[PDB]
């Protein structure tokens, strides 16, 4: 009765970034898709990204952008996102806080990608 799948697509942005002074800028695009039986909305966000060196950064947000969307069965919400990166290479993993709407606490992982 609990699933949602999410896809992310980042893309590297040579136009607005100056990778010869430390400054890399990737823009990934969200998709959330509900596949449980029933509504779910995401309350919170938290993102663990991890860097070629091992270092991590984690930061907690509200739900996504500010809002959150009650994504209805077989309906999904999308939303682009900017971040930016000190190296042109990292993998990113992450999850989503979401809460059915009988009250049901359950999160949604979100697949590691690579930037390259």
């Amino acid at each position: 009765r609990y699933r949602v799948e999410v896809e992310v697509s980042p893309r590297f942005l040579a136009h607005q970034s100056t990778p010869d002074e430390g400054r890399y800028a990737f823009a990934y695009s969200i998709r959330i898709q509900n596949a449980g039986a029933v509504p779910a909305r995401l309350v919170a966000r938290h993102w663990q990204i991890t860097d070629g060196n091992g270092r991590t950064e984690q930061v907690d947000g509200e739900g996504v952008v500010g809002e959150q969307p009650w994504l209805r069965p077989g309906e999904a919400f999308h939303y682009t996102s900017g971040v930016l990166l000190e190296t042109e290479q990292g993998q990113m993993q992450g999850h989503y806080d979401m809460v059915a709407d009988d009250g049901t606490e359950f999160i949604a992982p979100i697949a590691a990608f690579v930037l390259s």
